[PDB]
């Protein structure tokens, strides 16, 4: 019957597109709590007002006084929403750390965590999967909303390798010499999605790529010696598996998150006109290639962080938000985001112990900051 | 555990092919019976060597002396072996009307049915899906397993559209005028399978994709204006299902045989190392265009009798088999075999009755191969 949803970061393109599939159908799903950061209250403003829902979180303070009349307000708004608010299932679109405790919060209460927020895996690692039930938590992601639906293909023994497909972003083919005169408005040309800056600039520099590699391992329990990344220009096919038999399943459909996100929501079961299907009345073709790696390195530094273990993929995350931010800043060059990634996790050996707890997870990330904050002064 | 299989249609290409998956994985599979029809003795006499499988059928009597010792032999010899012999699983890979009758019999012990004869389906249609339980016939062709693989991605109702690809034949984008003066060498040109000049005949005339057509009506239950053909020359992905949230779930695979006929005999268990799966280390594309319905009928035509049903797709294949034998023997012209098929299909009013019996449905071939041949001696 009609599952009630807790919406963490309404106001992002991933919350509005989840409010809309919400809307729609009101037999399948209901709004029961909000979540957003402050940044955006017009918004805010109008999804109170059409949804009815008044019980709302606003982390930051003068934005939840300017909106007003607003229950759960200040640092940890969201965990506490998510604690006190009865569900079905929390889509977390949260964007970065902030994610993390609602997260483990929503895994306690027993409730089907629709996750969208990279950070609760990439960072959370082990501590979020100790805290989760096998389907427990369903991805959000288009590319692991893909591989869950070819996963349907036959039973875990049988799988063979997971494949990733990439778009290759703006620079696809390019040499590494053409990538060092690479500037902030190039990075972030013709993009697949809609989510910012920070964004298309993570498609382009293939550490998104990365991240999902880290998450599809963690998410599905396969090795990373097993995972693939083939480099797809049309965004058509969003990922494939290969069985032992040597059949591949491959999942496709025009880009468009309302499909994943109301499959998370409705899982296991589909939602009616969610979103477009191919349609095969006009010719067309979908083309692979491998990703160079010696250009490209941010997925093969991903799969040494995950292989290190531990606090090591929460390393690779938060150097990777100081030097991409850092190029959009226009203070280092393209090809120095994976490089200072690569210098920070090389100087990260401490952190290759698991962690026992979030302030663990959080430490990390502190110091990989702050590492990555001194490699960007020395440029 | 491991299942006793009889293998009818030993010595044809799907035969052999399945005798190989077979002695490849004995812990899965072991035949107990084989059928042939007596065309290839060196063949079946090495399969009794190599297996040492005595409980054999021989149709042709004079074969059945020559190779010795033959339990059954003459007319229904394979649908008695059937009857006789324990078996888990059936593979029906028996060419035309002979087939129907051991797959009757097949499905009445209770075995699981392999079924790669067309015959089976496409002329026995209601007769042979009630005599059948749910999930008891599993197919063999590699569209209609790539199928069945992709309804994995969700339940009935949530399909929306089956897609079968074809590789469109040598006359892909050849107009009506240039069909005129086909040859039987041109037709029989690069061949994606091995089973014999009719079957690559078919193929390119696309009568193959209609009785494919109609057999995915048949096994699926998805009426025929949900049943899609698309062409796609790499012949790599076998067949598509789109969902109804937008989401398409496809099957992909370099052409083998040996995949679909190991899910087959094995389903719902794939089988380790059957066949190579797609490799994504180099470049390559997979091109997508519609099939020109006005200069190839063919899947039209059999749109037509399905609708019509009864015996009508019993007479779509018997028209076929006159019509395009008249065309291998230099008697008609290319484009003559499905002209030849609509004239006894609109001349065919009679069939459009349920069959009660068998032999029903073989008056209606019987009927429609005299009508067709009588329509090849008009030219």
């Amino acid at each position: 019957g009609r599952l009630r949803v807790v919406v963490l970061g309404s106001t992002g393109s991933i919350g509005t597109q989840a409010l809309q599939v919400i809307a729609d159908n009101p037999d399948r799903f209901e709004v029961v709590g909000l979540a957003a950061g402050g940044a955006h209250l017009d918004t805010l403003l109008r999804q109170r007002a059409q949804t009815g829902v008044t019980n709302i979180a606003v982390a930051d303070e003068h934005a939840a006084q300017r909106v007003g009349d607003i229950p759960y307000h200040g640092s940890d708004a969201a965990t506490r929403l998510v604690e006190q608010t009865e569900a079905d299932v929390v889509l977390n679109a949260l964007v970065g750390a902030l994610g993390l405790r609602p997260t483990l919060a929503a895994l306690k209460t027993g409730a089907r965590l629709a996750l969208a927020n990279k950070e609760s895996l990439v960072a959370g690692g082990s501590l979020v999967l100790r805290a989760a039930r096998p389907g427990q938590i369903v991805p959000v992601d288009s590319e692991h909303s893909a591989l869950a639906q070819c996963l349907r293909g036959g039973t875990p023994d049988e799988v063979a390798k997971l494949v990733l497909t990439a778009s290759g972003g703006p620079f696809r083919g390019w040499s590494a010499a053409d990538l060092e005169h690479v500037t902030p408005e190039q990075a972030g040309a013709h993009p697949t999605w809609s989510m910012g800056p920070m964004n298309t600039l993570n498609s382009a520099s293939l550490v998104n790529k990365g991240l999902e590699v880290i998450e599809t391992h963690l998410l599905f329990g396969i090795p990373y010696d097993r995972i693939d990344v083939v480099v797809h220009p049309q965004s058509i096919i969003h990922s494939m598996v290969t069985f032992i038999d040597g059949s591949t399943i491959a999942q496709a459909s025009p880009p468009d998150m309302k499909l994943p996100i109301s499959l998370a929501l409705g899982w296991p079961r589909r939602v009616s006109g969610a979103a477009a299907a191919c349609d095969f009345h006009t010719a067309s073709s979908w083309e692979f290639e491998p990703l160079d790696t010696d250009v490209f390195p941010a997925v093969e530094l991903a799969r040494q962080a995950g292989v290190a273990g531990g606090c090591m993929t929460a390393v690779y995350n938060a150097a990777n938000e100081e030097a991409a931010a850092a190029f959009l800043a226009g203070r280092i060059g393209f090809p120095a985001i994976v490089g200072i990634i690569a210098d920070v996790l090389h100087a990260a050996d401490q952190w290759a112990v698991e962690p026992a707890t979030v302030d663990d997870v959080l430490d990390a990330q502190r110091w990989a900051r702050e590492r990555a904050q001194r490699a960007v002064s020395g440029m």
